């Protein structure tokens, strides 16, 4: 088998469409998701035209391997993707209908910079090589590209699924490839964010600040550093669900802003004490009490100022 | 090969049936759960339709590359499932036996509002798109529709395992598509989580509370922070066995409340301290008892509330 | 090809044999295990016999698709078995001896009552479903069942592998389905829990003993809070080498009940503080004295009681 | 099908080239990378060779199994590449183009002694066995040696990809072995461990750092041993995220570092309390003054020390 | 195809051998490590034997389909090998020359005895299965047996790779076997575990030794419990990394002592307490004092002792 020829010098065009089955597993660490879904082609193929009274059939079915059909692949997939043929149907003009099922593993790089509040966009990037018979070009037939209602993103708020239906044509190991871009707009459920981690994170905090109401140096010095070992372990955790970047997370910026709060209460305690031992304690009391005001008030500067750069 | 061609203007009824053999590895964190079970499909197809007095054969036994076979998929399936062809066997009147025997891992959505005293419903979907020639629809043979004795799913106890008998039909890339609904119907075992879950963590509660019979701040302190860190592995813990919810589950509603305790436990363990300190320890020693009997009556309470809310 | 004719009326018997080549990764928590193995079958099958004078030979070797084989399955497992065929023999008489060497993952059920000291009896299930054409019946080479001297399962005592010589024959969808029972003997190496679980777990608690000889609630409380939070880190790591049970395992038993010893310290640390802060050291004095007999005591008798229970 | 025949006695030369589609999941505990990348293949089969006045075509297509094609390998493999031949394309003198896109994962050793401010060369080797009638040497074509764009390796910087123009002939088994090293230069992104685990461990050690100014040896011995605890901690969490290494790592040094600085300040908190016990507090007071500039000092002095033997 | 028939009585020599060109992930807890090399086969088939001169050819090559090729097989493997032939090479007299480049996971048990500063012997055993017609025997072709010289298995370091030449011959199931035993010897890399493990753990137990210097019970309880719930982190991570053995490890031997030493710790710092409260602190002086030196005494002649059972 060969590619259709062309009736003048026009590229053959490739239509597409992905209409999404299934949406599982979004690895935030792997950066990858797992999809299954129907891929649909079409393109005209004179070759394989007929007459409907002599034929006596309105269209004819095919096997893969009697016909020729583009070698369509898929750029940012881990493996090949696990395709099984649904259909292949031609009308008379010799108009090819091809429909397979497919399933993935797409690499698609996330921004956390807003993380657990982040959105993303989700690539599919679906590629074809233009051989030396002739140049294939591909084109999205909006009528064929969608989403089963059904379709849940765990965790994940699922906004639309739409194709860039111009594609990108370029030259790669001389010859042209032309690129098809679908987009799988999503939100982050930043729900059990919340009860989780956030809310617990500011009670050790808050609980680390009795310490403002204290003056036994024994027992301030385990209310702040039992509670720093206790953000330590929730700093550990989120990291655990995240992956490296060369840039700062919102929820990493507060993590990291918390330790600066639980060594400047060090500090205090310490003055505290120190002053009181010199026998100075009028004087530990004006730093306490001011501390008592001083400590929530920069911490909700500093997360307005944060919230602001960040959203 | 093609399908079989209608008398009238009927649709071809494929009838199935699916029959456990094995439920192993529900994992509640990836909403999935992997199968081993047969399949079961009939049809009339009348080209294979013989003579049984003449043929002297009851039933001829086909390969399935020797006729025409339904393309039936399952839709929530994370890929295609590995299947074997166990035997095709044709009635004098043509009509097929099918069985096939299948394993797959299978998308199911749950729901975590009761965790640990929750019940499911897990899906098998099953569909079979219709062809240019005929549109095929399928059925359900109660008859062919079970599952094994011995069939256990770790930590679930399995109540039944029927079949919705009728088809949800609609039009999906300009063809029918015909669909069935398998249902497994599950509750969880909750017996594990009351002596490692949920007695611990009231254990450790009713530990924090002793500060309430306890005037040295240094003691108090270590028994409400201690106690607190060991709330805060058991929420680490739970949350580990399940995946982020857009609501609140009944153990996490819970797991959140005790948060509230502690950080009251801390205010009155410090208000006590600084009255002491101030010469007002009457007035400490009010708060104190009052914090006795308030504290196991507002959880009680709070406890009976939520109970209310969630069941 | 079609199953070898009756000549009477009689099913066709398929002989049987196991020989384990490997056993590895008995995976507790998903309750399944490794297995590599030789399956060996035979049956007659007349229209394969053949004269010796004749032919020149006194055995005859086939491919498997040049004769009729058996549909051999295994009940519980997760995939069907990675199989390749060693060797096919025909003897004059049409005894046809099937070899194939396969792996295969297993599904078989763990009785965790008595954990760590446990023993086991994992099951590999023989299937074979009827033809329309006759009944297939299986049974048991003992002389072809056995296992590799240096077979060795990680953690784990083999004792025996045995066959039930008398299948089980039942009806699943109008056929006759016969099963057969290999049974894989195997005890726990209990050895390692001693000094990395249950030894540890013990030194925490008798620690947190220690306290009856001190009457410094501060110490006190450190003692009892800090074992306890050991012995909880110590009821994770055993929960986490286990799944979720519907019932008690022996040592899951101990853990619990530990966790009723540390509340009745914490109790006795109390009350002994609340006794001396209200000038009665005399009675608090008499408790205290009491709790160094009473708690090993009770400690002891509990675990004897509990010893009974479960073995 | 055999290899082209030789015109004089030269070896086949076969020319290559890898262009990277996808980098991801560089394992630093497995010292592998997965890679998705096109290869092509270019050598002369005169036997193949054609008219082209005559022919009318410029270009001739051929299918893997029509032709002869060189058994290319990569040594540094787990298991033999995932492909998909794109294209063969024969040009009128014989010359043949063959691409193919694979998939693969590549052991490659890593360099860990200055992470995470590491740089590492991933190497991908290409193979070619010689054949008796004739010796196959690999060469690169640079026009064909590349990488797309949007490659993107999680946690790193992508520097270049060279490839070794030379080839490394060598005799194996006795025939002859071409061997092509293909490098991938790579640079870790180490600003997350800076706010993730540099700082915090910083931070805590200066807390320690605190017992300096505190005569209170029941709250010194909390600072340092609870600091101690979380600089244990961080350790663990390092060690997770690394290989067991024969030689220490940056990070490494200053981990086992830290825990002579503790170890040393737990000698100073507890000679502190012993001189003030014995009533010697004048001196006491002098080692606890000189504690104050020495740990800082020798601190700085001894990570300028390591950063030199490092860097 | 059949087996090459003997010219007398003898039995077919199927010589073997291995090269080395992978070895990765050796598994402590599995007892496995990954292989990927090359499998050279010889063996002599008149039936297969041509004339240079009609043929034109001086070596024949054939695709393994083609002819008779022994079914040679890997016995302590988890799944069959990954296969790919890269030669099959005829000669005139009938000697087959067969390549093939193979990986695969291979079982082998280990002795942790000596962990980490143990030495194990990894096994790859070959086999063959006789055949009815005639009984073949595996040998060893050195010449054909090493490895390439940048194996690396990382924190192992490769002594030697050797066969032993002569097979074992048995009987097995009516049938003999030959199997052959290539060995890789291998010694632990134990660098890591001393900054990593052992001396963080010698640290923190040197630093409950402090408590013998200070009359403080609340800081001593502080300093001996503290460590200790450090001690049992770092028995818990040493026990991830190994798998239940039904022996002690040197490394579990020294970790269990350890916790004596603890045990000890507790009782001498209770007993000092309890004699100072009953204004007797002469005496605990004496026991105080006694402690500091018989503490590092007995670790140290344990140590000797433990040194000298296990090596
Ligand atoms: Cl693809
Ligand atoms: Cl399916
Ligand atoms: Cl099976
Ligand atoms: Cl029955
Ligand atoms: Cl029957
Ligand atoms: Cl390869
Ligand atoms: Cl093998
Ligand atoms: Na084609
Ligand atoms: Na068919
Ligand atoms: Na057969
Ligand atoms: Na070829
Ligand atoms: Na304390
Ligand atoms: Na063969």
């Amino acid at each position: 088998v060969s590619p259709p020829p062309p009736i003048a010098d026009e590229p053959l065009t490739v239509n597409t469409g992905i209409y999404l089955i299934e949406c599982y597993s979004l690895d935030d660490k792997a950066e990858t998701f797992k999809v299954n879904a129907f891929l649909s082609l079409s393109w005209k193929d004179r070759r394989l035209a007929f007459d409907p009274v002599r034929s006596g059939v309105r269209v004819k079915t095919y096997e893969p391997e009697a016909i020729w059909i583009p070698e369509i692949r898929f750029v940012n997939v881990e493996n090949a993707r696990d395709a099984d043929v649904v259909d292949i149907s031609v009308s008379p003009d010799g108009t090819v209908q091809y429909l397979e099922r497919f399933s993935a593993r797409v690499l698609s790089p996330l921004d956390f910079r807003r993380y657990p509040f982040d959105s993303q966009t989700l690539h599919i990037y679906l590629i074809v090589r233009s051989v030396d018979t002739r140049n294939i070009v591909l084109a999205v037939d909006l009528e064929k590209v969608g989403k089963n209602d059904d379709v849940f993103l765990t965790g994940w708020d699922i906004e639309s699924f739409t194709a860039v239906v111009k594609p990108a044509n370029f030259a790669l190991e001389d010859r042209l490839e032309s690129k098809l871009d679908y987009q799988l707009r999503i939100s982050r459920q930043y729900f059990s964010y919340i009860p989780n981690i956030i809310l617990p994170m500011l009670f050790i905090l808050f609980i680390s600040w009795t310490a403002f109401w204290s003056t036994s140096y024994e027992a301030n010095v385990t209310l702040v550093v039992s509670t720093l070992i206790a953000h330590i372990a929730f700093n550990i955790l989120v990291e655990t669900n995240l992956p490296k970047t060369p840039y700062m997370t919102y929820t990493g910026a507060i993590i990291f802003m918390i330790y600066l709060f639980y060594f400047v209460a060090v500090i205090e305690v310490t003055v505290q004490h120190y002053l009181k031992v010199e026998s100075q304690p009028a004087r530990a009391a004006s730093i306490t009490r001011a501390s008592r005001i001083a400590f929530p008030v920069v911490f909700l500067l500093a997360n307005i100022i944060l919230a602001f750069l960040f959203f």
